[PDB]
């Protein structure tokens, strides 16, 4: 009767709150995707960033040791 | 002469600089390694903590439809 009118409307609204929050997750869940793709980028950016200062040393040290190579062949 | 010597011991000077800068930037190297295999994990234990709360609401909708069920069965 009455009361099984209550009772569906109240099963229902429970489960439409359970299927929104149900959903959140779910967008949240490929926002973490989105989160840790970025940093798998500005890590293979920031290793790329050391990765050529030490290739900007490592000239530095051949344009030295050019530079005692010229007067050594004095 | 002694010109020759202090053009020795300041070439050496600048070496010994750049590859102490150069080995800082290797450990840095493998710094941020460590750095990202944590994020990953990190990434991967919050990804799991999300794919079993919408495991654990995908069983509250099945047990509100079996309260459901059992209740159209009488």
């Amino acid at each position: 009767s009455e009361l099984q009118r209550k009772e569906e409307e109240m099963r229902q609204m429970f489960v439409n709150k359970v299927k929104e929050t149900e959903l959140e997750l779910k967008e949240k869940e490929r926002e973490l995707h989105e989160k840790f793709e970025h940093l798998k980028r500005v890590h293979q950016e920031e290793k790329r960033k050391v990765e050529e200062k030490r290739r900007e040393l490592e000239e530095e040290t051949n344009a030295f040791n050019r530079r005692k190579a010229a007067v050594e062949a004095l």
